[PDB]
């Protein structure tokens, strides 16, 4: 670890300590002992603590503030990752291990809002990393291209409901890209948290989106994770949405080798996405309960749910439409994760109906 990087690290620790109004987990859990204990360590690919924490240092409004440049980073820098992971996922000790993959009994899921007055649309995503490839900050341009080839070729073999077309961002018209983002299908371009983590190098090389013609099944290639596998549609039919995701993941898993860890389950670039990697969300209106997004957030948290804006995390609600989803992804099964969203959303709707 070179002196120049230490200089940047030493200054960052100071800034975080000084940042009286910063509320991120990096600031909360990076003690001097923790800082000093791991700041001189390096992975086989050369990732340092600066690579891990830089996004959180520059963006003090981060909720978390760290990413893993490679798989080893999760352990090399364990003293920072471990307490943050334990904190975010609502309890996960050093000695704990994520449970085996388990979709559960899909037929037990219900319609989240039959009368149709609150929920606009429902979405479930997972993430996966390809074996033999490190996370974004350690990839070369050529590797982005190799991965894109592997994934796009694999998805050409999808059949029936899942059959579709791959659209590279390279060559995609600006008008088409903006509509796909505005309609909540395609990942946004230019995220400051990812950018400062050096996760977006060589953009847009190797990046793109696969989807079926109806756009109920989508796959993001080379954004935050190597793959994000997405099922979504209008309405509240979670059972159908979830079933389509399961079908897709089971079929894709048989074809492509994904990184899985005995302790952390499926590996991802952000520690919030470990384990099941699953984020099940609704776009929902709750005008009475949301009369102050800070009140909404306090209610949601007790149901282990997270509130995001209409265009995703770090955005505002528009027209009263909030994104509400399970917060926890690690230390519970896929079934348990999706049920927390279902259970929480059904009750919040009950509360909305009962509210004055
Ligand atoms: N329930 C939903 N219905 C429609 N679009 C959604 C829903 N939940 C999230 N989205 C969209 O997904 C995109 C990604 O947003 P982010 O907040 O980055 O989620 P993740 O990275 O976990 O998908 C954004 O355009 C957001 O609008
Ligand atoms: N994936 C959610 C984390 C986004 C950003 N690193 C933050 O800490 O807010
Ligand atoms: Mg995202």
């Amino acid at each position: 670890v070179d002196q120049a990087t230490l200089d940047k690290l030493e200054a960052g620790f100071k800034k975080l300590q000084e940042a009286s109004d910063c509320k991120s987990l990096l600031k909360k859990h990076l003690t001097k002992d923790v800082f000093d204990s791991i700041k001189n360590k390096k992975t086989g690919m050369g990732a340092t603590l600066l690579d891990v924490i830089q996004s959180g240092v520059e963006n003090l409004d981060s909720g978390v503030g760290i990413y893993a440049p490679d798989a080893e980073s999760y352990r090399t820098f364990g003293p920072l990752f471990d307490p943050i992971i334990d904190d975010y996922h609502g309890g996960f000790k050093l000695t704990d291990k994520h449970p085996p993959k388990q979709w559960g009994d899909i037929n037990t899921l219900v319609g989240l809002d039959p009368a149709g007055q609150f929920i606009i649309s429902t979405r479930v995503r997972c993430g996966r990393s390809l074996q033999g490839y490190p996370f974004n900050p350690c990839l070369t341009a050529e590797q982005y291209k190799e991965m894109e080839e592997k994934v796009s070729s694999t998805l050409s073999s999808m059949e029936d409901e899942l059959k579709g077309t791959y659209y590279p961002l390279t060559g995609m018209s600006k008008a088409t890209q903006q509509q796909l983002i505005d309609d909540h299908f395609l990942f946004k371009e230019g995220d400051r948290f990812l950018q400062t983590a050096n996760a977006c190098r060589y953009w847009p090389t190797g990046r793109g989106i696969f989807h079926n013609d109806a756009k109920t099944f989508l796959v993001w290639v080379n954004e935050e994770d190597h793959l994000r596998i997405i099922s979504m549609q209008k309405g509240g039919d979670l059972k159908t949405v979830y079933k389509r995701l399961v079908t897709a993941v089971d079929n894709i898993e048989s074809k492509l080798p994904f990184s899985h860890d005995d302790r952390f389950g499926f590996l991802t670039f952000c520690p919030t996405n470990l384990g099941t990697t699953m984020r099940a969300s609704v776009h929902i209106q709750l005008p009475k309960l949301a009369k102050d997004r800070k009140v909404l957030e306090d209610i949601a948290s007790k149901f282990n749910l997270q509130v995001r804006g209409t265009r995703g995390e770090h955005t505002e609600s528009e027209g009263g439409v909030y994104d509400i989803s399970n917060k926890r992804r690690l230390g519970l099964t896929e079934y348990q994760a999706v049920r927390e969203m279902q259970d929480g959303i059904l009750e919040m709707i009950k509360m909305e109906k009962a509210a004055a």
